[PDB]
């Protein structure tokens, strides 16, 4: 038999029984990635947190030439250290401030957008596709507003993402074509005097402030492309698979419909059980480091399996059940942990909360319109998502 | 180990090594379908032809209540015998005449449509998706013209197909919703005095002719829905995967570009090697019948594996190679054989020939824009297709 291959399944509606067997038997174990590289797959809550909280397991060094790879780069190697670059340019606080859901008018914009999308689906009649015609457009609209860019520019930027977020053994020529185009777009945005709000409006101002005169135009454009992509793919994908989890729990659907004040707790549990990340989070060891029964050697690749942590019964008893009264509800790793904890966590929560609130109000009878096994799961991608999500109501 | 399950792979770019091993060892053998039923999978050219040419292996009887099933019905059971119903209504010759590619102006329409689609892709710039933005729209436009219906009605009818042609273990609620809507649409077309050309224009006339006064309005509408769906899914899917086969053979691409008069021979070979049909063709035995070393019993399900026949080296030496000078070039089973031989075979050939001619003229440098393994193959569907086909040129 060959060395255990990752990822195990592209299906995002259920966790393989094998994850629990692996966590019990070998919570750090050797695997082969799609590139043919070896890696250590970490699958218990304790060991996942250990790796994520130890910066000697480096994100930046995953981009080093000659390293064992999970998958091919789809961005320039310097862009793997995007947040480090942002910090070094003195831009971290400004970026963080631009991406909070608390910005005036933003939540009402989200609600208005969700409700319009849903009204259009109701007008057209069932079946509706909740990914392509709800969750993804909601994510796209949100991120255009957050960035300060025209809504009509969203679709073309969105269309890069089915390739930009591939998880490929080999470099992807289309990724570079789209990256270079999208960078040119963001560079134009920075020069556009009409763009005065949101993240790009703020970066535009900082660009002309003496305190940032030696920050490169490349970095400013890169922030725009990377935040649009990461935010849109992450929120669209999470909301889509959260909707599946909800639709398959009619009792929970009914409870949240009846008591919408429980939606934040529900969304936190949907985050905990979410299978949106298709691969473990990669890190490269910069030292020899003991992780459980394994001495990881300098230069080795480590993969932090989020669902390994999040379904660990030692930390989350009855891990497969959505319980709205857990004593440790935000202690999941859906947003990572440590140095690279998700900058967009509050925005991600709000997108999902508002999307779900709107859907339950407009479509309280929502149900799948096809048997669950008929969903088509995207392969060799950094997220798990159904290509279409057909529903009726 | 469990009984061998079908289908073997949803990948449409390569035949599994296992097909040849099976044909050699056990050219009729027992398998389990997605419903849990047992079936006989037939995989040699000799045995596939035998089954297809013996009407005691019945298409109609596959719809019988209580039969072992390949997959769930997505149409009313009477619609499985659509061609029998057409014949009995005296409509077979008229339907055949309406779907030939030789109709005045049709081939020029195909060429004009292909060229417009391609010009739009060139204007937008690489990468382009040759399935969603070329092959499928070309198929849809063709079938609206063939039916005599407005081009602007094509997209909505097309959108039914990702569900109508599912290969599901269980009935699909959305299939019935879309079927009933599409039937209402075709019924309206038959009543619409503006619709005077194509298949629906002819059926409209025959409907009011005394020789067809006791043919049901249900049958007339059913012909419209079934011919649109079967034709669009079959041509769109075939052309898409033929384009992959061509793109992966730069020499052949160059030869057909240089000598376009060889395109018909090329398309015949692309048909022969095509993996578009995801499942064997189902038949139910109506008698005990010897097939190779197996006595198939009355009531048993038989699956005719088209690629089993078409890659059989006993009939097609060097079966995986496209050879434009074979002595038996149309003797493949891409269009079936016998009673249920494809009514649209000439139209299917023309769609593909014209699409390929246009693509090679406009995009002689066409190549995949992503590694081939990055294509996402649709699962649990009656065809094998990539969800997107990214190319550059
Ligand atoms: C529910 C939605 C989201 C989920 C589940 C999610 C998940 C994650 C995870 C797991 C990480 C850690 C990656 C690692 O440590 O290797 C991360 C980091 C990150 N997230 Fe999110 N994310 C979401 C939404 C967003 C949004 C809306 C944005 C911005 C608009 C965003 C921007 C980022 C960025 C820029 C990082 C990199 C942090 C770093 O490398 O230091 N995310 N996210
Ligand atoms: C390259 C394109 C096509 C391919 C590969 C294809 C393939 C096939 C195959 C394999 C069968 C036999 C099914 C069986 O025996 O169980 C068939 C039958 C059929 N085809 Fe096609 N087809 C194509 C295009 C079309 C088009 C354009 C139309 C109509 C516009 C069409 C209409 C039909 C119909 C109505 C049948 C049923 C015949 C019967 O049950 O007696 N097909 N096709």
């Amino acid at each position: 038999t060959v060395l255990l291959e990752v990822p195990f399944s592209a299906r995002g509606d259920r966790i393989p029984d094998a994850v629990a067997e692996l966590r019990t038997r070998e919570p750090i174990r050797k695997v082969r990635t799609i590139t043919g590289a070896e890696a250590w797959l970490v699958s218990s809550y304790a060991l996942c947190t250990q790796v994520l909280e130890d910066r000697r397991f480096s994100m930046k060094e995953t981009a080093a030439a000659g390293a064992p790879r999970l998958n091919a780069l789809t961005v320039p190697p310097e862009v793997v250290n995007n947040m480090g670059n942002i910090a070094d340019a003195g831009l971290r606080k400004a970026v963080m401030k631009a991406i909070t859901p608390k910005a005036p008018g933003l939540e009402q914009f989200l609600r208005d957008t969700a409700n319009s999308l849903l009204d259009n689906l109701i007008t057209e009649g069932a079946p509706a596709d909740l990914r392509n015609d709800f969750a993804d457009p909601l994510a796209t609209a949100l991120h255009c507003k957050v960035l300060g860019i025209p809504q009509e520019d969203g679709p073309k930027l969105f269309r890069s993402l089915s390739i930009a977020f591939m998880s490929s053994a080999d470099p992807i020529p289309a990724a570079k074509i789209n990256w270079d185009r999208d960078i040119e777009y963001m560079a134009g945005i920075l020069e556009n005097p009409n763009i005065t709000t949101g993240l790009m409006g703020e970066l535009s101002r900082l660009r002309k402030d003496p305190a940032y005169s030696h920050v490169s135009d490349e970095l400013f454009a890169t922030i725009g492309v990377t935040f649009f992509g990461a935010g849109v793919i992450s929120t669209g994908s999470f909301l889509t698979t959260a909707l599946i989890s909800l639709i398959q729990r009619p009792q929970l659907r009914n409870l949240l419909h009846e008591k919408p004040e429980l939606i934040p707790a529900g969304v936190e549990e949907l985050l905990r059980i979410n299978l949106s990340f298709a691969d473990g989070l990669p890190r490269l060891a910069t030292a020899d480091i003991q992780v459980g029964d394994v001495l990881v050697r300098k230069g080795e690749l480590v993969l932090v399996l989020l669902e390994g942590a999040n379904f660990d019964p030692e930390h989350f008893p009855n891990p497969g059940s959505i319980e709205l009264d857990r004593p440790n509800p935000t202690s999941h790793l859906a947003f990572g942990r440590g140095q690279h904890f998700c900058l967009g966590s509050a925005l991600g929560r709000r997108h999902a909360q508002i999307g779900i609130e709107a859907l339950l109000k407009k479509m309280p009878g929502v149900d799948l319109a096809v048997p669950i096994d008929q969903l088509v799961w995207r392969t060799r991608f950094q997220r798990r998502i159904p290509e279409r999500l057909p529903v009726l109501w």
